[PDB]
């Protein structure tokens, strides 16, 4: 393979057997890395700066020429590529709310891109397209809905979900505004939690809002919305004479992993006329556990909700969903051209295609991956799965309660698998907390020498950088756990 | 290996399980294989067609439905089969429905590797080999371009049509900042402009931003698909008029239907006379820049502020692989910025300018430049311009080949700028019925009946559509360089022999 070259794989004539031989090569490196990904005698990474890279590792060339490179190089640059990366899938991988590596989800991964087609027809995605609304139409029965209506779509990541469902609520309300402009309609006013995701003020600043009008709520001690907050600042926007239209409810914050009440946002949102959005990209999973699905409890009520199965659910990066409520809204507020007019020259239901309801063109095959998963597991499944890595975050929580070296960022009992604490050196004052802020950053620096493990870190408003544990790896275990507690403790 | 009995619980995270992980995947690796040597094969169905209600009711086995429990890793075999048996053979040597189509193996085994890294753009500290990959392979993008090797920007985004929505936010963000904060209607009624051929998406983003559709200006095109310069002046000149502020302008280097690029001279000397910013959306013309031969019919993109560029068209790159580029560094961080403290930490062990991901619309980004930068490596500039050029000179072919043809008619009097070809097939009851009214309501009705008795036999696919006052018509579109000249004999063969 040293002497062959892409040119010669298929599509080049009598190419068949060498592209096999090529694939199964491939193949062999991506199974090691896996059986690795799993051995907790390998580092989670084998941390470099980004000039140790860029002037180049001992044979590691990340530049481009005018000439092609061997299939033996490729192999190689495959295996350095992998050699230099994350170990996502680490039982010892804590550092994001999305972590470890579903087999079924690889598997899932590994059809879809030899299927290589697009989602915006059921022309070229046959099986895909009818797939997402299967999968949707469940989604929305897990949620609560009633099946009298009910729509969604997958998106390019939670952040374009929460951008669809201003842009639907928006629709709703404001019809005028996709024709002639923000400027057409009153001053238009949206809420979202002071811990809520940065993508309610990114889609308010894109879609023309300007984030002066994106209101954030006040939260009490454990990360939660006072309700109380929101209807006097919808009574406040009101007296102003602006339009209060929208509310992003977070299942699931980011850091503390909060709770926001759904059902109080909800009666205030029924009272006063406002869109009643659920950011559950990150809580989402528990409406799979019967145990846990409470924390959601008034998400039956909501207009719509963003739900990451790749957060909670372990399916591969990327895998969003934006469910809408009432139906004909994302395909009215999308749609460059109405109806049921591609039709009745076509062969097969045009209203199966979703180019007209989505703000993309093309789009990636998301749902197979999912899908398979789902076959695999069963709801029951996901169930057990979310069950343990929330067990696994109550272990760790009462482990480090009452702990010396430790310190709990809030006074409250974890919502999620999200664990935020503090490790302190020996010691509140002012001082202390400049103290404090530098001890998670040095043991983080040291966390990616070692490769022992990874955790991240942040600020909240006034609070010091505090560490925040969370977990959502089935290859975690309780030993792993304890390894980490005593790692931050040792570090 | 018998999976009659194994389920998906037993696998890896499973302790002892790791033999049963590695045994599936090869199983699962053995389908994908198997339907990897079938693409290659004419004699293989592009597709076998199913109504909804088919695929819905259960295909003998094949069960879409979900359940509380789990199926056996057998049945999860079964399932990936069937997945493929009725799908679409997007790289198959006749299928010419699309704009992105092909099978190509180095982006075939990028994808594989791409998915078992499974991770995160947004940050140096999750990715750190991918970000620095995607530094590299955008330099050399601007570079082809013509743009400095030194300044510049740009990120990787989830189709050509959001990378379209970022160089309207990055062409607002430069003269209206005021609009993040304050909103649109803190500023004067703000005016785009595209052409009549353009695609739809300048329209959405438009309606998506806030701009309005009403404001979002047609600029007329000629015979050839190409927009007229003297009535983009007069579209500025008419909205100044108004007290309309005219910002921007699209222009289309490759248009989806006509394949007719737009005259971006022309375009950036009206620019220059009335301070507007210029985007080029190249997301299918984009891979002509790899061309020594065919880069001329994007001269003048170097003056281009953004730029649009699809990989995942005319490259070959498997989908998703778009990137927008921006001449001025600083445009799509202050744009997109909201310094959120839980990503983007600004204390880090690392050199920080690496992380990205606040310069983008999308927090979490799937890795989309691994496939292109081993596709690069792999094939070389070369590589890519060889296969660019085979598509054009298998478009040149298809078009004297029918030109001239009673059978056929040339939806438009010029040569195609790009793979695009457009006929209608003319039945013998048209030939040679003057062009009337009554005559293009019959021809209509024509290219969508080829079509479905194309999808009985599914032989091949291609695409049809009207066009202004044009009725129905074939679009011919070459990006697989798997189809070579004897595909292109077939489908006037099929086109003919269905039209009969
Ligand atoms: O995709 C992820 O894993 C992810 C997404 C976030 O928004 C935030 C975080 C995080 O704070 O670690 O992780
Ligand atoms: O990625 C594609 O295959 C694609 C994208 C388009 O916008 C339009 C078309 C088309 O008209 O073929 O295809």
């Amino acid at each position: 393979f040293s002497n062959l070259f892409a040119r010669d794989l298929l599509p080049a004539k009598n190419g068949e057997e060498q592209t096999v031989q090529f694939l199964l090569e491939v193949v062999d490196i991506l199974l090691n890395y896996v059986r690795k990904t799993f051995d907790r005698s390998t580092k989670v990474l084998d941390f470099h700066h980004p000039h140790q890279l860029l002037e180049g590792m001992e044979g590691f060339n990340l530049e481009l020429s005018d000439h092609p490179e061997s299939l033996e190089q490729i192999l190689v640059d495959c295996r350095d590529t992998l050699k230099y990366g994350v170990r996502t899938g680490h039982p010892r991988f804590f550092n994001q709310l999305s972590t470890g590596l579903d087999i079924i989800g690889l598997a899932g991964e590994w059809l879809t891109s030899t299927a290589n087609t697009n989602m915006f027809t059921y022309e070229i995605a046959p099986v895909f397209v009818l797939m997402e609304q299967i999968t949707l139409k469940k989604m929305r029965e897990i949620v609560g809905w009633s099946s009298k209506d009910g729509d969604g779509i997958f998106s390019p990541g939670g952040a374009i979900s929460n951008m669809y469902s201003i842009m639907a609520a928006r629709y709703k309300y404001f019809p005028e505004v996709k024709t002639k402009g923000m400027a057409a309609v009153p001053k238009l006013v949206l809420f979202t939690s002071e811990q809520s995701h940065y993508s309610i003020k990114k889609a308010g600043a894109a879609l023309g809002f300007g984030t002066d009008n994106v209101i954030l709520i006040k939260c009490n001690e454990r990360g939660k919305i006072i309700p109380a907050d929101f209807e006097a600042k919808i009574l406040e926007a009101k007296q102003k004479g602006y339009v209060p239209f929208y509310v992003n409810a977070t299942a699931g914050t980011t850091v503390y992993g909060a709770f926001d009440p759904i059902q109080e946002i909800a009666d205030i949102c029924e009272k006063y006329n406002l869109w009643l959005h659920v950011d559950a990209a990150w809580g989402g999973g528990l409406l799979m556990s019967r145990k846990h699905r409470h924390k959601l409890n008034g998400i039956e009520r909501a207009n719509s909700v963003t739900w990451n199965p790749h957060k909670m659910m372990g399916v591969l990066l990327q895998c969003s969903a934006i469910l809408v409520k009432e139906k004909g809204i994302l395909q009215g507020c999308n749609q460059m051209h109405a109806s049921y007019l591609f039709q009745q020259d076509k062969h097969y239901d045009v209203s199966y295609d979703t180019g007209d309801k989505a703000i993309q063109c093309g789009r990636h095959v998301d749902i197979f991956k999912f899908w398979l998963m789902w076959k695999a597991k069963g709801t029951v499944g996901f169930e057990n799965q979310i069950n343990k890595c929330l067990e696994l975050a109550e272990y760790l929580y009462a482990k480090i309660k009452n702990r010396e070296e430790f310190e709990m960022v809030f006074n409250g009992e974890p919502e999620h698998t999200n664990v935020c604490f503090w490790y302190i050196p020996q010691s509140d004052s002012p001082q202390r907390r400049e103290k404090l802020h530098k001890v998670a950053p040095k043991i983080k620096a040291l966390m990616m020498e070692s490769g022992t493990t990874m955790v991240g870190y942040q600020p909240q408003g006034d609070k010091a950088n505090f560490f925040r544990m969370v977990i959502s790896n089935p290859a975690a275990t309780q030993s792993d756990i304890d390894f980490l507690i005593e790692e931050i403790e040792r570090l």
